[PDB]
């Protein structure tokens, strides 16, 4: 397949991008993978910009959504335009047929973390995610793969996949990008009406209140977050949990995670927490 | 940073996964084609046929792994005598530093045949296979047709996860009377060992009877097994070559498994229907 450098090259066949990627790597380029669902916003552009900054980098951005056999925003044209503007040179847009010619046959079984937090009500969700991440990693064989911290549990599970199957790829976690008031950027934010968008600031306010409260201990940090969420009218909290950084249920460093509903829209956010001395 | 020592033409033994990964990557960059032969040690002629097949690829460097899932000396001597340059002998803790956590979940073929008595057996196997492919990154990986259902499941793994390796199935090596080679054979007493030739005799008989149709093939195999004492047959099935249902004709595979005393024996053969 053709590859025009300094232009955006779009491939849909896995064999096409795998051949292009291999050829580029043989000629010294380091292949960077940014896996996405499409509906790209500035939080995805932060991953692209981190990938671009690796010297010698060729950036592959994949766009794929799992089929739902038994609502997700799909803006393809528009995604590719953003990529061109970022000077990405390869978009990989495989069909469902090319990814699952045999339906779901061999799959990845995550460890016990997948049954907690986001997985509690959807016990098979992360098996779906990690199966596609492993396939994309085998098709593209990147040097580095980039994920947002906004989906923190997904990130931890991806690092478990990479460690547990001895994958030769470095996983790069990229900090969440936020709107001016603190709201974490998400494709789902478009589903908030104006009142809901106003109320949704409480997630990030609660988290950053807790991160500063934490000089007083874990309980004070948790109670500060809960109070702020309790003060927010249309916010229905699904969970608010403080865990160790690898999402084991805690020492001096932790991660605080929240999930909440605003009407039908489910929002997540999370923050680094340092208990006692030092931080803040 | 710095590649481990590798001495061409000798047996280089590595136990650290990062060590064999680095030496494999460095040899591949110099032109060599990395061939991987995964084993559980206790090597016999069945394993050396995999080694010989890997050796004959031009430019090959042969990696033999030895690992058992939760004499090392004698195995290593056999590999040395075969001209193998790389043995990979990881510990359990090297392979599972975080315990059993992420794993491969096979498709439904894994619950059939060997998966009857051992329903998690293949998930264990495919997990280790996938790790060894990622550590070693071979151009081709060699498995015996003796474990046919495993071989089929590995081809499903490689297709389903878009693995860039070629899977090579190598024909079963047999003792002079046809018994397929296995470290289990030495447990058989003389009565059991004489009866065990019924598995291969049944399969070959079926493969020749198959000009008369699928049912002739199966009835010929079941006659030969019925003539043996102390051979408790667990299954005898004719399937297509991918272990789906046997088509009306074309290529298939006949598989058998039996218990003689406490020893489970397996065999299988290509069948062409009519
Ligand atoms: C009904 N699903 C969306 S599906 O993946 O089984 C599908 C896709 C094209 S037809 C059915
Ligand atoms: C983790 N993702 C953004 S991915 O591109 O591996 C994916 C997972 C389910 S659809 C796309
Ligand atoms: C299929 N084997 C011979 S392997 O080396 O991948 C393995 C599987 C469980 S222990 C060794």
């Amino acid at each position: 397949p053709a590859f025009h450098p300094g232009e955006l090259n779009v491939y849909s066949a896995p064999g096409d991008v795998a051949d292009v990627s291999r050829a580029l790597r043989l000629t010294g380029r380091r292949v960077m993978l940014v896996p996405t669902m499409g509906a790209l916003h500035e939080g995805h552009l932060a991953l692209v910009r981190a990938a671009k900054r690796v010297p010698g980098s060729v950036v592959v951005v994949s766009i794929f959504v799992n089929p739902m056999q038994f609502a997700y925003p799909r803006t393809p044209d528009d995604d590719l335009a953003q990529l061109r503007a970022e000077g990405v040179e390869i978009a990989f847009t495989p069909t469902t047929a090319a990814m699952y010619p045999d339906g779901l046959r061999t799959t990845v079984q995550p460890g016990p973390l997948a049954a907690e937090l986001e997985g509690g009500p959807r016990p098979t969700h992360f098996a779906g995610v990690l199966t596609v991440v492993l396939k994309l990693l085998q098709i593209v064989r990147p040097d580095r793969v980039f994920f947002g911290e906004k989906d923190y549990q997904q990130l931890v599970l991806i690092r478990q996949l990479v460690a547990d199957f001895n994958l030769d790829v470095a996983v790069v976690g990229v900090p969440t990008v936020r709107e001016a008031d603190g709201l974490a950027m998400s494709s789902r934010n478009r589903y908030l009406d104006p009142a809901q968008r106003a109320a949704a600031v409480a997630l990030s306010a609660a988290l950053t209140a807790a991160a500063h409260a934490a000089t007083a201990g874990a309980q004070a940090a948790l109670d500060a977050a809960r109070a702020v969420l309790d003060a927010a009218p249309g916010v229905a909290v699904d969970y608010l949990e403080l865990r160790d950084i690898g999402l084991g249920p805690l020492n001096g460093s932790g991660r605080l995670l929240v999930a909440a509903r605003l009407g039908t829209t489910r929002l997540l956010d999370n923050i680094a927490i340092e208990i006692g001395t030092f931080a803040g």
